[PDB]
């Protein structure tokens, strides 16, 4: 699956200096070489954050306690409950029909309100995360045989590495999102953890709160007080909203947090290498036979809103694989847009293409080997 | 109107590989040209996104139904209506004076309410689109003579293109926005000009309007166009503030419009900064000289670009072709150059050119293109009224 | 603490172009120099936007004028103020007893609504701005002996200076902000009253302020009931409680929350940087390459600390031969052979006038940063939007 390092990828300068451009999706890789050394594999292996802040908590199914109400006869004040004026409440005023059939002098409306402690039922949260682009992590790793570690991020770009037979190695690279982090919040129960839209997430009607706080805000989208009765008042419990929710997240991608962990599952860096007095080992591949190509995956949902595929070739190896893809009417222009680099099939593997495509009807051409495709348009949530 | 490829731009090195680096803005085009090869021309085409995703749709003129009331006597217990617990109904409760003038026993206070079922007139919405930072495509063109495509996108960024007698070129291109897409909003208004805007997110999450999701069939805070009357014993009334797009047109005055073309939502700022790799070839240099400082006339004076730009054309009388000089200054502090042009490459061909994008600081300005001067107030940030 | 152009950074071409790659963080310097030619300094001198736009303002002291109070009898219809159906005001309707005792014919419930006017007290205001990442300006700077000036924003990369000497030299800057803008605002308080008065605050926590706001601009406030709070009715009256000044609750909120830098109408960054590809023309760049560091040569001249805006800062004493690289590195307790150490300082050196500073980002939790042999213990607190 790695790739080799071309010509056109690297320069040479006149003092001995080579500038090698790399460009490392996550999970891709690329072989480098230099003339009596041995080769270098090259990897983005991971791109995290460690615990990102905690935003809004949801409440999914709020907890009542027994219900108090205080009432008062048509001449005797307003009713009052301690419960009103803390936190954790949700109460209700209101005027009932009061007379000789509930204890009162005379007939009329008399003051009565009801409140009750609401909390949320234990573990039937919804916790929102916020990434800090600033802290997202990028690690790439060098291993030789076609072990050294170095991590990035927007702020820290440049790096120096010893890898041994090649000496110093000044690593600069630009770290990139492949989801836009500004627009997202991950979603988490106590599949329990989904990649959602900022928009959508803002929205939930549901009781809220960030963490620390111990009381809820707008309980009463889970609590609704019915008619009084003389002397009393009923309380409703909207009940338990996990099964709409869940409802909802169906499709929606999930996160993948190991541990403290929260990986993205899509992105790269690119990288400007600077070697020092050293031969880099060229290579230019030759485009592969436009018929020898068969679906071994045919394209399918990545499962973070790209295409992925991979094509099995007869023809001689190794070769750069030709991709493209058209849109329904327009078989003159390529709408294809590859997050895989450097397509090509090598001789221990390859044939992995990942890639964008317009919304709507689209076909993919690895060669003359074809197949359509619907991209779904973009959507915030259901 | 192209540039040529300038040799500070680009270098070869010892084993045959060329590494050039082009920045080409919406617009901007720049002409490569290889020895015993025909001039290549490239440039950015186009920057959208197809079919952005909705989020908050609000309803600028609500349309009630029939009002439905229920009383009680001053002995009969809370009135009640079936809208009361009903999607897309707005309700209210309260208290009444009844007595035998209304068909009552006693004196006093007796329960009613009222409901009434709100909707939004048709083509009365108001919806917002997201970008998806990543799913912009940034176009890029190459053409013959001083023709392919190839798009990109900030998870997009390598290519590799066959140009004939160029061979196959490496296309890397860092893709970067115009407008911050995270401060974001596209505003528009049901079909049946203009009727799309680019507002802030900010702006457009607090307006005090019914609002719901795509799909969703009723509105939340419908009250903010639905309000009702005190009661009178049995009867109470139902308000409709009316419509507020006038109010909102009125806000919406002087906001930059969206470009919008079909299914591609137009960015018209921005642009793409590529490095591209050629093997075995002889690049053609060209290195610009400072055009006379005194041969200027404003074709076009600064003007406001239409997104947050200041933009300038103006004609040059010496010897073509050369590169414009140009720089400002914020009034008082003649030392210091605020001018930040869009514009990467400034100059006067012999085919065109003379056209300045560029980015001033707030306030008073004076732009100058060698001695030729104009001044140029620049209004400071906001979100909108 | 300039730091001296390395041969790694730079690659000189066939036709005699020489493309210079440099790294500048905020107050972080590069000297380069070229054959019989002046060394030349060049620096990332400041990064800030002008007077970003105004989002939301918060009410921090309500300003309540008059308590309006509207009765009626058991029999005569509603209560009603004027103040019901006007902006800047709260009210509250209600029932109350009523009899003989207060001017009513017969015995019972009679309607009764208050209301007040609302708006807030002078210099009681917490305002929100909000940056365009797009307008951020990044500018760096020229200056001979180891002067010109030129700014970049993520719109405008390219630009040539005449650096005398040098010629016309390209200078392609990308512009990176160390602050993830999008989810920040900055917080401000009415100035001349405490002159810290901005903060930089995230605006998912801003946005949840349970306070009365508007936008500039607007004359009345929005959710003004959240500092007024009406009292149960007595016959013919109704109190009106001003929740009072919520201001000590804020500032005791941001305790610790990194301050913004404000300098006139500029609103620095504190962090963040510019890689730029230098293009040259003729001429030959003086190499030059650091030789590691003494590993046992070292002291803490200032022990890792907050930096004030997200990272870790530190300082080192060297006894070695200069000049050298410094060589850093950390490790998340337990895990001795993945360095978690992300330098945003590019190339740490002690040099013979000066160096020895360094930046850095660490994992949350416990890590142990090395400078060599020299080691020191550090804590990071883990990723929060705000109390």
């Amino acid at each position: 699956r790695c790739t080799h390092l071309e010509n056109r990828d690297f320069v040479t300068g006149t003092q001995g200096t080579t500038r090698v451009t790399l460009v490392l999706e996550l999970g891709g890789c690329v072989t480098i070489t230099a003339e009596g050394k041995p080769s270098m594999d090259v990897w983005l292996d991971a791109i995290y954050q460690e615990n990102p802040a905690k935003t809004r908590e949801y409440c999914l199914h709020a907890k009542l306690s027994d219900t108090k109400v205080a009432a008062r006869c048509p001449t005797m004040g307003p009713a009052t409950l301690a419960e009103e004026h803390q936190g954790g409440t949700v109460c209700k005023r209101d005027q009932s029909d009061r007379g000789w059939g509930n204890h009162c002098g005379l007939f009329g409306k008399g003051s009565i309100v009801a409140c009750v402690k609401a909390a949320c039922e234990a573990k039937k949260k919804a916790t929102g995360h916020v990434y800090d682009a600033n802290k997202i992590v990028y690690t790439v790793k060098v291993e030789p045989h076609t072990r050294k570690t170095a991590s990035f991020t927007i702020s820290s770009e440049k790096t120096i590495l010893t890898m041994g037979e090649y000496g110093d190695v000044s690593l600069l690279c630009r770290v990139a999102s492949g989801v836009d982090l500004a627009q997202t919040v991950i979603l988490e129960l106590d599949p329990t953890a989904w990649q959602v839209h900022r928009d959508w997430f803002n929205d939930l009607a549901l009781p809220w709160k960030h963490e620390g706080a111990q009381n809820w805000n707008n309980a009463e989208r889970l609590v609704e007080f019915g008619a009084p009765h003389a002397v009393k008042m009923d309380v409703y419990n909207l009940g338990d909203q996990t099964g709409v929710l869940l409802k909802a997240l169906a499709g929606v991608p999930v996160a993948h947090i190991e541990g403290t962990k929260y990986h993205l599952k899509s992105g790269h860096v690119t990288c400007e290498v600077g070697l020092e007095k050293l031969k880099m080992k060229g290579l230019t591949y030759t485009m592969c036979d436009k018929t020898k190509f068969t679906w071994k995956r045919a394209p399918t949902d990545s499962g973070h809103d790209t295409v992925v595929m991979e094509v099995t070739f007869s023809g001689t190896k190794p070769c750069r694989i030709p991709v493209r893809a058209v849109a329904h009417g327009s078989p003159d222009v390529n709408v294809a847009m590859l997050i895989t680099p450097n397509p090509t099939i090598e001789n221990n593997g390859g044939g992995f293409i990942e890639m964008q495509l317009p919304p709507g009807d689209n076909i993919i051409y690895v060669g003359e080997l074809s197949h359509q495709w619907f991209q779904k348009g973009s959507s915030i949530g259901r």
